[PDB]
């Protein structure tokens, strides 16, 4: 039989007019008023619209897909998008899986770090989902940050980078490595989270050029609690306050295509603020579905079959 490939990722409005029914499940329910829809279709309109957007995400799936089907011979892969907010929604894409006869599958979200609260969630869904249909067993990966090859793909898009750089200016040169922002109360909880991000970012930094570093987080959402910080934006104001850096380079590697959080929190806001201080904005190119990527994740996913079936 196929092996289900179950490849989970948020979601984003595939129309301008999927805007108010995606926000409004982000929102647990609650429609988001006429201001802020007016908002974020600004922000969308800034970064050139939706329609590229969806398509990394297939790209990363379907590619994903032939990369494990070619590189080996012992069973066959067969990827099925599962989406957090918008359809195919996870419990779609389980649904799917059954109804095709699949009987195992391995489930790995587009996101490298595991938190409880949003890893988790997918995992819970789809497992829930499976129970109520009998079907097919899910094999969940919960994390991958620590694969060499996706942390050398993250050094090398620096180091490249860092020739942007004049070479008297790379000692005022500073690597801020960043990830989705959550609420500050999943430390209450033990969530490995924090530490997985400051990891990648150790991992990553003694692979680079780029001789200062700092952790961020970005992209907070709006509920009634504080988020993890410090913000990205804080966080460059801050560190030119101290340091007075004249580069500021931006990997945002809890992320993994250049989706609204990256082009707008990054390329705008960011640059926002490196403009404010008189200092030079860098970013390299997002994973997406470049082949190095697909790579990645191809040694993950079999890693984990390995594991199972060898
Ligand atoms: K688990
Ligand atoms: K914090």
């Amino acid at each position: 039989k196929k092996v289900g490939l179950l490849v989970m990722a948020y979601g984003t409005p595939y129309k301008d007019e999927d805007i108010e029914r995606y926000y409004t499940d982000i929102r647990h329910g609650h429609k988001p008023s006429e201001e802020m829809i007016a908002d974020l279709r600004g922000r969308y309109h800034a970064i050139g619209g939706l329609s590229p957007l969806a398509k990394i995400t297939e790209a990363q799936a379907y590619g994903l897909e032939k990369a494990l089907n070619d590189s080996q011979d012992e069973v066959e892969f067969k990827a099925y998008i599962g989406l957090k907010h918008i359809e195919p929604f996870i419990e779609d894409a389980v649904e799917a899986m059954h109804k095709d006869g699949i009987e195992e599958a391995i489930s790995i979200v587009l996101a490298p770090h595991y938190s409880s609260f949003s890893v988790e969630a997918y995992n819970k869904r789809a497992k829930e989902a499976a129970d109520k249909l009998g079907g097919p067993r899910i094999n969940a990966i919960n994390d991958w940050y620590k694969q060499p090859k996706f942390i050398q793909m993250w050094a090398d898009r620096i180091n490249e980078t860092a020739k942007q750089i004049p070479a008297d200016e790379l000692l005022d040169t500073v690597l801020i490595v960043s990830a989705h922002s959550l609420p500050e109360k999943i430390k209450q909880h033990n969530d490995p989270y924090p530490n997985q991000l400051q990891e990648t970012a150790d991992f990553i930094f003694e692979k680079v050029v780029v001789p200062h570093y700092a952790l961020g987080w970005q992209s907070e959402g709006k509920t009634g609690e504080p988020w993890l910080g410090p913000d990205v934006q804080d966080l460059t104001r801050e560190l030119y306050g101290r340091e007075k850096y004249k580069h500021f380079i931006y990997t945002p590697v809890g992320f993994v295509a250049e989706h609204l959080e990256v082009l707008y929190d990054n390329d705008y806001e960011c640059k926002v603020v490196t403009d404010e201080v008189g200092a030079a904005y860098h970013r390299p190119p997002m994973p997406n579905s470049d082949p190095e990527f697909l790579e990645v994740l191809r040694t993950v996913v079999w890693e984990k079959y390995s594991n199972l079936e060898h």
